[PDB]
C-alpha cells in the first residue's frame, strides 16, 4: 500500500487494534467537580461530554510534528567536545556490569502491560512467575537469539492515546491527547538485555549523576536538590513536545556512550542500531515510517533520551559560555528525567543567547512558570520543579511536595476498571491503605490548616471504605514522611 | 522383561514395555516408516534398557565361551556399561578369537578399538582403554578419567550457542563461557606443566573479550582442585 | 533534662541523670575521689550527652551574638557535632571576635584550628575544615571526607594485638590485616595515582606474607567503590 498518513510515508497494513474509547478513572464523590477541574482526557464519538473528531483524527493531530522540518545540529566543534566529556564522567562514575541474562531480561518487564506487535496480549497473559510460554514465549525466545547472534530486527511500534487527567480545555476546547509508543516484546527483551546493565549502573549513580531516572522523590530527594541548592542561579526551561522535536543524530550521540558503557557493546551496537533506524509506527488501518523524533517504546528510551538532554543543554551552555565543558559541569548540577529537567548554575549564563541556540536546535522551551521569553532564572531554587514536584527550602532541608491542587485531584478521582464515563461512582472501593497514607503525609507538608481540611475528606472517602482506620495526627504523620525510610 | 519385574508397577509397567519394543513407528518426514528392529532409542528408560541388552550381550559370550555359570564370570570380573560403551574386566582366561566369533553370530560388530583388527585384543594393563570419552589413567594418586588433548584442542577451537547456518561465523564475547572455560583448565593440567601453560595460552586470550576477567590459577594449585574434591 | 523528656521511660530516666550528674565518684587507686564538674565520661549514652551540650554551647553563643532568635540560627544555619567535635556552618553575620569572647566566658578554650590562635577565623570554603580526622574535600563529583597522607601512613606501620610492654616487637603473620587493609588501599585512592602506588606495593609486601594473596585492584577502579556505592 501507499503513501501518506498525518504528513508521513505509509509502509504496510497495520495490526493494531482498535483505540481504547474508555478510561481508567473514576469519580469518589457524585458531587458535581468544581470549576476547571481536570478530568480523563477526550474518549472520541462515544464520549458525551462532547461531540469531537475520531481518535484516529486526535491521533493524526499528534503525528503532525513528526514530519516537521528538523532544527540544527550543534557545531560539530562543540557537539564532540561535551558528548566526549559526558563519556568520561560515567566512566569516572558508573560501576562496570556484568551482562544481562535473557533470564533477567525477561524479569524486568512490565508484566501488566500490552506485548505489542503482534499479539498484542497483555505481557500477563501468557507469564509462569518464571518466563514466557506459548505466543510470547516463542517471541521471546527467537528475539534472544537475533541478540547472542548479532543480527538485526526491524521494531514495530504500536501507537496509543494516554489515558490521562488532563486541563479541561483540553476535551472543552482544541481537543488534544498525548501520543505513546507501544514496543514489541521483541525489541523489549532485545534492549533489555542490551541496554539493562547500563540504564542500571544509571540508577544507582542517580544523585551523582544529573540522569535522575529511578530516583526516590522522598529518600532522594532532600540531597539531589541539596546538590542544587550548592549554585548560585536556577532554571525552569519548561519544553514543548520534546520528544517529537528531538534529532536522531543527537539520538545516536546518546547512542554511542550508551552502547560504549554496555558490557557485550558489539551485541549493543546492533540493538541501538535498530532502535535509532527510521521508525516503523503502527497506527491501526496503516504502519507508517517515523525517520525523526525520539522512538519511544522500550526499556532504554527514558534514559537514553535524558542522555541526549544532557547533551543539547550542555552544549548551549558551551555554545554560550564560551567554557570548556568540563568547567561548565563542574559550575553546575542537571536534573534530567526524560525532558523533565532543572539546571542549577554558577556561570553568568546569557539568556537570550542561550535560548536562541536551544530554539536553533528546534527545541520549544516555554515561559520557565509564566508567559513569553528569552527564557528567565532565578537567584532562589524555591519555584522551581521537577517530577511534578515543587522543591522546598525548609530548615529540615530541601524536598519534593506535590502541590495542593494536585492533591485536591488525587482525592477526586480514584483508578479502577476500564469503564465509558468517567463521572461513575466505584461502588465502595477497597485498594487505598497505601494511596490514602500518601496523601494524607503529601498534605502533611502543607502546613497544620490544610491537612486538617484534607483529613475529613480522606474520613467521608473512608466512609463507604474497605479499611476502618485513623486520622495520625499532623506532627506525627509529617516526621514519618520527610524521616525515612 | 527384568525391568518390568524390577518395578513397582509391573502391571502397568508391561503395557508400556510391549508398547515400546511394538514393531517401531518412525517418522521421517515424507512417511511414518515400520522398524521391525534394533533400537527403538526415544523415551527415559531407553539407555538404561540399552545398557541392560548390552550387560545381556557380554555375559551371554562370556558365559558360551569360558563355560563358567553367570553369577561366576560376574563374580570373577567388574563390567562398564553405558549403552554401546563399555570396559570389559575379568580375571578368567578369555579365548579372544572364541569370543569375537560368539558376538558377531550375534550380529554383532566389535571392531579393535581405533587401532584396526582381530579378534578383539586384551591387555594386562588397564592404562589406554577409554570409557565416556576420556582416557582411564592411573597415577600415584589412584584411577582417573583424562579427556585427551586432540580433545581438549577442539572445545577450544568450537563453542555452542544458537542455531545457524555458517559454522565459521564467529559470535561476540559470549558472555556465558566461565563455567566452560574453567573445565578446560582443569582438563589440561592433568597433561602436566609444559601442555597446561600452553592451553593456559588460549584460556588467557578468550578471556580478555568476555562478560568478566578472572586470573589464570596456577598448575599444582588447579591440578589438586581437579584431582580430588569437590 | 532534654534526654529524658525525650525518652520513653522519663519518670525512671531522671533518676539515672540525676544519677550520672550528681558529684561523681572517681576510683584512681589509692582513693576513690569526688569530681563535681567536667564531663563523666564511661556511659553509653555519654557521648550523645556530650553532643547534646556543644549545641546548646555553640547556640548559645552564637544567639548571643548575633542577636537572633535560636530556631531561625538553626534555619541560617547547619551543625555537626561529634561529642568536642564540630563545623558549624551559616548565613548569619557573626561576629568572630565577641564569639570567641563569649565562649571563653562559658570557660571553653577554642583555638585556631590550624594555626593555633583566637578569634576563630572563618573562611568562605568548606574545604581545610576536618571532622572525624578527615578532611573535608570538595571535587566536581561532590564532598566527601578523606582521611590524610600521615594518619594512614601510620595505619601501616602500626597494628593491633594482645597486650605487651615493648611495641617495636613483632608478632607473626597478622590474619586481621585483609579487610582493613583494603579500607587503607581506598582512603588512599583518594590522594590520587602516585601516592595510590606508594601504598599499592607497602600493602603487596606485608599482605602477601600474611593470608593469602591480594588483588591489588586498578587506582581508578577503587576511587569508585570508595567514593561510589555499595
Amino acid at each position: 500500500p501507499s503513501g501518506t498518513y498525518a504528513g508521513l510515508p505509509i509502509a504496510d497494513y497495520g495490526d493494531a487494534p482498535p483505540l481504547s474509547t474508555k478510561t481508567m478513572f473514576w469519580r469518589t464523590s457524585p458531587e458535581k467537580l468544581p470549576p476547571g477541574a481536570w478530568e480523563p482526557a477526550y474518549l472520541g464519538s462515544k464520549d458525551e461530554r462532547v461531540d469531537g473528531p475520531s481518535l484516529q483524527q486526535v491521533m493524526r493531530d499528534q503525528l503532525k510534528p513528526y514530519s516537521e522540518p528538523r532544527g540544527l545540529l550543534p557545531p560539530q566543534e562543540i557537539l564532540d567536545a561535551v558528548c566526549d566529556a559526558i563519556e568520561n564522567r560515567l566512566e569516572n562514575t558508573l560501576e562496570p556490569q556484568k551482562p544481562w541474562t535473557f533470564k533477567k531480561a525477561c524479569e524486568s518487564l512490565d508484566k501488566n502491560t500490552s506485548s505489542g506487535y503482534p499479539y498484542h496480549k497483555q505481557k500477563s497473559k501468557d507469564w509462569t512467575g518464571s518466563a514466557f510460554i506459548g505466543d510470547l514465549g516463542d517471541q521471546a525466545t527467537h528475539a534472544n537469539n537475533m541478540y547472542e547472534m548479532g543480527k538485526s530486527m526491524r521494531p514495530i511500534y504500536t501507537a496509543a492515546l494516554k489515558d490521562e487527567l488532563v486541563k479541561p480545555d483540553k476535551i472543552y476546547g482544541k481537543i488534544k491527547k498525548r501520543l505513546l509508543w507501544g514496543s514489541d516484546l521483541g525489541t523489549m527483551i532485545r534492549a533489555a538485555r542490551a541496554f539493562g546493565p547500563f540504564c542500571d549502573a544509571l540508577k544507582e549513580t542517580c544523585i551523582f549523576n544529573p540522569i535522575r531516572v529511578g530516583m526516590s522523590m522522598n529518600e532522594d530527594g532532600p540531597f539531589i536538590f541539596a546538590r542544587h541548592a550548592n549554585f548560585r542561579y536556577h532554571m525552569d526551561a519548561d519544553y514543548t513536545r520534546w520528544d517529537s522535536t528531538q534529532q536522531r543524530a543527537i539520538l545516536k550521540r546518546a547512542g554511542d556512550i550508551m552502547v560504549r558503557l554496555s558490557p557485550e557493546p558489539d551485541l549493543a551496537r546492533v540493538v541501538m542500531d535498530d532502535l535509532l533506524a527510521p521508525s516503523l509506527l503502527d497506527v491501526g488501518d496503516y504502519k507508517i515510517v517515523v525517520e525523526e523524533g525520539l522512538p519511544s517504546g522500550c526499556p532504554c528510551t527514558t534514559q537514553l533520551n535524558s542522555l541526549a538532554h544532557w547533551i543539547l543543554t550542555l552544549c548551549a551552555m558551551v555554545e554560550v559560555t564560551r567554557v570548556d565543558p568540563d568547567i561548565v559541569m563542574q559550575e553546575s548540577e542537571f536534573s534530567f528525567y526524560g525532558d523533565d529537567e532543572v539546571v542549577s548554575t554558577n556561570l553568568e549564563l546569557d539568556m537570550v543567547k542561550y535560548t536562541m541556540a536551544l530554539r536553533r536546535y528546534g527545541l520549544l522551551p516555554t515561559r520557565a512558570d509564566k508567559e513569553e521569553g528569552p527564557l528567565e532564572r532565578r537567584q532562589t531554587l524555591q519555584g522551581i520543579s521537577f517530577l511534578r514536584r515543587a522543591i522546598v527550602g525548609d530548615q529540615f532541608g530541601w524536598y519534593g511536595r506535590l502541590d495542593r491542587a494536585s492533591i485536591d485531584r488525587q482525592l477526586l478521582w480514584t483508578k479502577g476498571p476500564n469503564h465509558q464515563n468517567p463521572f461513575e461512582t466505584l461502588p465502595g472501593h477497597a485498594q487505598r491503605p497505601s494511596q490514602l497514607m500518601a496523601l494524607l503525609g503529601e498534605a502533611a507538608m502543607h502546613g497544620e490548616k490544610y491537612y486538617r481540611t484534607v483529613a475529613s475528606r480522606v474520613s467521608k472517602e473512608a466512609a463507604q471504605s474497605g479499611i476502618e482506620m485513623v486520622v495520625p495526627r499532623h506532627r506525627s504523620v509529617l516526621r514519618w514522611v520527610r524521616f525515612g525510610t
